[PDB]
């Protein structure tokens, strides 16, 4: 293979943009049940407590 060449640092740059431009993690996440939630049962749960059922429904 390269490495050095595969990674140039024209396309090293470019890479690292798009790093910081698009994310791992879906953003937002929890809010976004949170409000699926409340939409469709017109119950409030809120991201801090979705956050947390994530985590002991993952344990």
């Amino acid at each position: 293979n390269d490495a050095e060449g595969v990674w140039s640092p024209d396309i090293e740059q470019s890479f690292q943009e798009a790093l910081s431009i698009y994310p791992g993690k879906m953003y937002g996440r929890n809010e976004l049940i949170a409000r699926y939630i409340k939409l469709r049962t017109g119950k409030t749960r809120t991201r801090k407590q979705v956050s947390s059922h994530i985590q002991v429904l993952a344990r």
